[PDB]
């Protein structure tokens, strides 16, 4: 399949993951600056756009790492061997939003194929979700305002390991461009560290060629 | 009566309010700063004082969409015509806070009377609830400290579809003087686009006349 | 014993108590940033190291204030003379953490004595807590990333009154070093005047004399 089961007896994370999966349930959300000027310089010499360019490397630092693609199977803890985008798409004839995803793929070409694909497909689709499976990543823009902080309060987030990533607009900031995004994960499956270490790496994406 | 009730079943977003109403119910905060750099000028120019014409325009903004002014009246989804701002009241003398609520009135000078109106009555008034009408808006301060983010986590807030905002300290950033604001709301009710354009029209009131 | 039980009945809070922890229950965080410019100046002139430091500043500013320091025994409400902290480490090796906790002492060089002591006798051991009393304040470390918020989302917290404080990767802003702090407590209670006067005592402490 697409998934492999998880070894949690021999994990060095296994008295972690009962304890905040069960004991005291608990996620946390962490919002930061992301320095998008060098982002920005790349996406200036291309013909590629920043949101479904945010998408892919949002996804491509997430496919990075396990403990960003768990999941409860068959009440066992497993791990996507890939997970795809979902994003929001707004509508501003109906001034609502949708949700859509696309198949996630390594080379940054066949990606945007796949993206300007279901875009295309859907762009007139209303409906929550167009498209009506699991291996997937929640990733959401609000370019209309700049925010310090994102905070979503679930009322029940069992067993939800996805992480949600929210995107706010950018901004200058002396000589940076810097990008606000919040993380909201669950703590059975990551901690702090985990949050940092995928948050650095994106950074290092971010200042990085695109190809 | 003061409220119309809402026609769901020909609304843009009826999948979407019984998506996260009983789905997946949900709400959100984010913090974001507003520029009172204007505000203060006119301020300086005046007789008004900070708080009650804060309290003025965030009541003024709210009173102009209809997404911030929705309720549950009798298993119904309804819409108040207009709502009048709850505020809280620090006691310096016991260190503890009231809310109360006036009368909101497009006039601003119509408003301040209100406003110290109720302050003159129970300044004194150490209860929690001194007055004792539910088409409210919840807004609270906290001057004695800046932050870059607010978040109330609440154990239950089934069809609390009122917005709560809380503003900080204000403080000098460059050039500009900056106010952090914080905004929850219930996903049910309303979506990024909603909460970035109160941002949005709140702060065009603060950059323009008193009257 | 260690702990008094508390006057409730001629308490000016009783109100807000019964309300924030039965009728309404919630409790908040905020995130402000402390300007650590003095601090890092005092621990340039010393060989003490920054996050023991900080721990005990943090905790020396909770056993000042009552309101930090209560929790339900025997379905009462009590004041604890005094809490210990109770602090994470990471394990490189792992790439886990712990969570040890060591007394508090209001000599600074004996909090340190204290401290090394904990952290000798298990920096080698991964259980979640290692050592296996109630008194305790919690401070968590996310030195690899930093942050403008950061909130807890816990499914149950019932009569959880212990502060929850987590410290970011300081940063240079213009002249100023800043440390992102964020603090999470129950409304029953701190009110936003509790929260900010905690934070302004803990900035006086960074900036005064060590010894
Ligand atoms: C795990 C779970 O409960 O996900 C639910 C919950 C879900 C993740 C949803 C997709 C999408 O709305 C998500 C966003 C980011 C949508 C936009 C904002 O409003 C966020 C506040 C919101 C939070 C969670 C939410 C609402 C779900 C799906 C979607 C499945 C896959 C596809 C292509 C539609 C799901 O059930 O699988
Ligand atoms: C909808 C609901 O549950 O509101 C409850 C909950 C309520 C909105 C309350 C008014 C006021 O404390 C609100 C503030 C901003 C008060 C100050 C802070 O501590 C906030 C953390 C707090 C959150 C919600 C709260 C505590 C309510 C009222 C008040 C009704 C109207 C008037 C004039 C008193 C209510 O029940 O109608
Ligand atoms: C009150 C309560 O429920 O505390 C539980 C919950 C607890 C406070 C825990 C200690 C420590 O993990 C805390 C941190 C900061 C640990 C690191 C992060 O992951 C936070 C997200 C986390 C939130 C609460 C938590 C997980 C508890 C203890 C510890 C008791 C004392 C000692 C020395 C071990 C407890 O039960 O007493
Ligand atoms: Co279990
Ligand atoms: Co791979
Ligand atoms: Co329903
Ligand atoms: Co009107
Ligand atoms: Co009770
Ligand atoms: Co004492």
């Amino acid at each position: 399949m697409n998934y492999t089961k998880f070894d949690v007896k021999n994990w060095v994370r296994r008295e972690h993951f009962e304890f905040y999966r069960h004991r005291l349930p608990c996620g946390f959300s962490l919002t930061s600056k992301i320095d998008i000027t060098t982002l920005k310089k790349s996406l200036d010499d291309s013909a590629y756009k920043f949101y479904p360019v945010m998408i892919y490397l949002i996804a491509q630092a997430v496919n990075q790492f396990d403990e960003l693609r768990m999941a409860i199977k068959d009440d066992e803890l497993i791990v996507w061997d890939s997970v795809d985008p979902c994003f929001t798409v707004f509508h501003q004839e109906t001034e609502t939003f949708s949700a859509l995803s696309c198949p996630y793929s390594s080379d940054i070409d066949q990606f945007m194929v796949n993206y300007l694909s279901v875009m295309e497909r859907y762009k007139s689709d209303t409906k929550l979700f167009p498209q009506g499976p699991e291996n997937h990543l929640f990733i959401s823009a609000l370019p209309w305002v700049n925010f310090d902080s994102f905070n979503l309060n679930v009322a029940n987030f069992t067993d939800f390991f996805a992480p949600v990533i929210t995107m706010a607009k950018y901004q200058q900031e002396g000589d940076r461009l810097l990008l606000p995004l919040s993380v909201q994960v669950h703590h059975a499956v990551c901690d702090g560290f985990h949050v940092a270490r995928f948050i650095n790496r994106l950074q290092e994406l971010c200042n990085s060629k695109l190809k």
